[PDB]
């Protein structure tokens, strides 16, 4: 509804300027409604970056030949999504660049660490399926994969926006992701 | 003597509240100085940040000890990682490098010495890659720009997650594990050769 309308506005001014430096009032204004009025949809910034960190999650699932041979092919929807999707880039930009952890984003980094969480309980149980559909290894082990993909997959997406898109993301995402999934299946520092 | 009193006074603040809340004034009745003797010393903020981001590429490199040439990269990668648990402040630095350094315009001023610091790096990786090639550790096809990309994305990322995951796993336990992984792939694996 016009919630959205309400949500692209903050959205739209985390960029901007951040999100400890944003203001409920500014985020009023952008999608031009009062202050009373945003309230009754969202009581805060947090609200609003809850509703924004949904929303994302949301696109991700609704974008799904085997099972583990799906997983790529979100993986690599994903990074593409980061590119030529405006809110997924934009997203991610406040994510990884706009989100200090001082005080005044207290809040927001524990909203945040629950999607990132919710994040890696949604890696397992692929693992776990690949694992039993011969795709993976009997004896892989799962805690340390987990680091291993979110370190090797949030580590390019850090690198690109802190070094200022200094690369050609569409043509290394893949060939990172193509390694590391090399490196799931047959590499043994990942075997318990 | 105060110069490195200042350097850290800049440090905890930087730590203890992100640099851009973080006054040139705040940094000095914290060290014990004037404004003077602050300034004396620093000219703003960016310098006192390139003091620091200095200082750490210099507790780096100012621990190369020791075989082979590819033999001690590992060395001084797992040196790294070691640091950031047991080194108070080069974990202070990249918990400020990493999470309480946000891209706005009025970080915008040391986010450039951050830049360039990080690219120092990035020619010294590039560097160790070629004196690899030559002493036959890597292939010669290397396509050494996107190892370049590769080894820091794999190494920030690491060091990222582990920061603003809020330290929930044992970088002890997992940097050699991870570091292993892309050593191995560096050496042997065909996505990293040109043509
Ligand atoms: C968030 C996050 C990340 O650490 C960076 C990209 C994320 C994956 C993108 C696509 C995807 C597909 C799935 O089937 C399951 C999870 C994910 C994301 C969560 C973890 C990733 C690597
Ligand atoms: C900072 C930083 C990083 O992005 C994570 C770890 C860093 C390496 C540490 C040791 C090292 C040794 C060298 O001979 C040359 C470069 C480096 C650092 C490069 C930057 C890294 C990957």
């Amino acid at each position: 509804k016009t919630k959205e309308h309400l949500m692209l506005a903050a959205l739209e001014t985390f960029y901007r300027k951040g999100i400890a430096r944003t203001s409920l009032n500014e985020i009023a204004q952008a999608a031009g409604v009062t202050r009373g009025a945003l309230y009754w949809h969202f009581k805060n910034k947090e609200d609003l970056f809850d509703a924004l960190f949904q929303r994302i999650c949301d696109d991700i699932e609704n974008c799904i030949g085997g099972s583990w041979t799906v997983f790529r092919h979100t993986l690599l929807h994903f990074f593409e999504r980061l590119q030529s999707n405006d809110i997924h880039y934009k997203f991610h930009n406040i994510l990884f660049l706009k989100c200090e952890h001082t005080e005044q984003n207290a809040a927001v980094i524990a909203i945040a660490r629950k999607h990132q969480a919710i994040w890696r309980e949604k890696i397992t149980a692929v693992l776990t399926e690949a694992v039993e559909n011969q795709d993976l290894a009997d004896d892989l082990d799962k805690e340390t994969a987990v680091i291993f993909i979110k370190s090797t997959l949030d580590g390019l997406i850090w690198r690109w926006f802190s070094s200022g898109e200094s690369f050609d993301l569409g043509k290394t995402a893949p060939r990172i992701i193509g390694i590391m999934m090399d490196n799931l299946e047959n590499h043994p520092c990942l075997r318990r």
